[PDB]
DNA sequence: ATTATGACGCT
DNA sequence: AGCGTCAT
């Protein structure tokens, strides 16, 4: 009853760029704008691998994880932009730099958590309290929410999508009770006003469009964001959760898309998030562990407490390359040449990071994969990172892995290496 | 031959 | 620490 917390204490948004690497390439090359197009890395094997797809191209069935040659079968006029190659490998610098553009604009409105290269969480609780006082109990006009969807509305007593959006928004606003400065629904609404402003700023200042979700926590904000992509934002209220979750496959919720989510489904014999409510907290803890059990018990009620971390910068800087199939590294000097290439890119990124961000990495992590294994990593080893020098780092990397070499001859490498990975970690201020 | 990343959990 | 899971 009155003591039952409802997880409505915060306003959290998740902002996710639409088709992000494609938009980065479309800004650069106007010929690609408003076209079926995709971003591809490498080319020789099956046309290259697609890693981003414009919404026009998605209409033909083109997806990421698809080979370009197969995508071209679905969409013959598909336009392609290639990821830059440097020192023999894909280089994602253009997209990392575009990410920084967006992250810095968002940071003007509130403290953000960088969740990926193209999305960030925002805790807007304080900002909402602020805007609420300047409003002075003045109603929120629909005009302040021109791209907002209210999930679950309209309901009850039509052809158009935009017409439906406004119908829902009007029902929402008509029911709002703006006299209450602590009404969670009002707080979410003001949150949505701020996110309209944030998203307008991003588009004005970068040319990039994005979607967003506004709710009371990170998981609901993330889920909300995807409900109306692209170029729209969605408010998921606490009240909307029972209907939303009643038909929501468990795998859709962030962290449940893998083995844990499959286990929830198998063990409990359920399909939808809402079905979790019928279990006690102790029951869920018994199957999934103390932390997961408590998390699930609250999450299926729309409640989650994970804070938006004040972290705008990545915690690690890494360089990785696969050597598939026949290209697997079978000689020592192959291994050393590629360790150097990776180390040279790593040094480049590390030196720029030190200048920009006043920090220095102190630990180097070296990872390889051997032909045979289908784990991502076969072996992970750390060593000290004392100097930003590629030759030193590549020599150090070689030292920590050289005994993985089974071949009695030391010119050769067996089994051949199908992956190298260098990662700089454990930053300190400098 | 679904690549190049990046965060967080377990023991 | 090294490994696994999940994610984009
Ligand atoms: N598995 C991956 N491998 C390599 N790059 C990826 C992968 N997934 C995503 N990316 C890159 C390319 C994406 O443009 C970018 C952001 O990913 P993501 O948000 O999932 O899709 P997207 O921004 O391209 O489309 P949208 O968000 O509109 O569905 O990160
Ligand atoms: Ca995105
Ligand atoms: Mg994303």
């Amino acid at each position: 009853g009155p003591h039952m917390a409802t997880g409505q204490d915060r306003v959290v948004a998740l902002v996710d760029m639409d088709c992000f690497f494609v938009q980065v390439e479309q800004r650069q090359n106007p010929h690609l704008r408003n076209k079926p197009c995709a971003v591809v890395q490498y080319k020789s094997w099956k046309g290259g691998g697609i890693i981003a797809v414009s919404y026009e191209a998605r209409a033909f069935g083109v997806t990421a994880s698809m080979w370009a040659d197969d995508a071209k079968k679905l969409c013959p006029d598909l336009l392609l932009a290639q990821v830059r190659e440097s020192r023999g490998k894909a280089n994602l610098t253009k997209y990392r730099e575009a990410s920084v553009e967006v992250m810095e604009i968002m940071s003007r409105f509130a403290v953000i958590e960088r969740a990926s290269i193209d999305e960030a969480y925002v805790d807007l609780t304080s900002a909402v309290q602020e805007r609420l006082q300047k409003l002075q109990g003045q109603p929120i006009s629909a005009d302040l929410l021109p791209s907002t969807y209210i999930e679950g509305l309209p309901q009850g007593p039509t052809v158009q999508k935009e017409g439906m959006r406004k119908q829902g928004l009007f029902q929402w606003l008509d029911s709002l009770q703006i006299d209450n400065l602590t009404s969670p629904d009002l707080q979410l609404t003001v949150g949505a006003v701020i996110v309209e402003e944030m998203r307008a700023a991003i588009e004005r200042e970068t040319g990039f469009q994005c979607s967003a979700g506004i709710s009371h926590n990170k998981v609901l904000a993330k889920l909300a964001c995807g409900l109306n992509k692209p170029n729209r934002q969605t408010l998921v209220s606490h009240g909307s959760v029972p209907q939303l979750f009643s038909q929501m496959p468990i795998r859709k919720i962030r962290s449940l898309g893998g083995k844990l989510g499959a286990s929830v489904i198998e063990i409990l014999g359920i399909e939808y998030m809402g079905e979790l409510t019928q279990f006690t907290e102790s029951q869920l803890q018994s199957h999934f562990g103390e932390k997961n059990g408590s998390w699930l018990y609250a999450m299926c009620r729309g409640i989650e407490h994970d804070p938006v971390k004040p972290r705008q910068l990545p915690k690690t800087i890494g360089c990785s390359k696969n050597f598939p199939g026949k290209t697997a590294l079978a000689t020592r000097e192959q291994v050393q040449w590629w360790l150097l290439q990776l180390a040279q890119e790593l040094e480049e990124r590390l030196t720029k990071d030190r200048n920009d961000n006043d920090r220095v990495a102190t630990q180097l992590v070296v990872s390889i994969r051997v032909q045979g294994d289908k784990r991502l990593s076969s072996l992970r080893r750390c060593c000290a990172l004392t100097r930003y020098d590629a030759h030193k780092m590549s020599h150090d990397a070689f030292t920590v892995i050289k005994n993985c070499n089974t071949s009695g001859i030391q010119t050769e490498w067996s089994p051949p290496l199908t992956m190298l990975f260098l990662c700089a970690t454990k930053f300190s201020a400098s």
